[PDB]
């Protein structure tokens, strides 16, 4: 009888855990997509700003300005 | 009689453990896929940013800028 009850409760718990974990996986995938989008956009804007500034100041000037 | 009861309970526990572990393995595989996807995307974006910046600043300037 204990084996029967254990089987029933185990199947119920496994069903619940499977649903919860699949939902969590979908949410994590969406969060990862959002994170990588934000990271790449910020990287693009900082790279553009750096290039614009180094073009405005000139590589020749920055060659000896730091020293 | 103890051997009979032990066999019954052992088979029940083995069934439950097998189901739980197969579900856990599937979930772990999905999590690994998500992790490697995020890692490769972030690596791609950081590599692209590094290349863009080192192209904007010029390798000749960076040759002696650090010194």
């Amino acid at each position: 009888l204990k084996a029967q009850a254990l089987a029933i409760e185990t199947e119920a718990e496994l069903q619940r855990v499977q649903k919860v974990r699949e939902l969590e996986l979908v949410y994590a995938r969406a969060q990862l997509e959002l994170e990588v989008s934000k990271a790449q956009q910020l990287a693009e804007v900082e790279v553009k700003k750096f290039k614009q500034m180094t073009e405005a100041i000139g590589p020749s000037t920055i060659r000896d300005l730091a020293v």
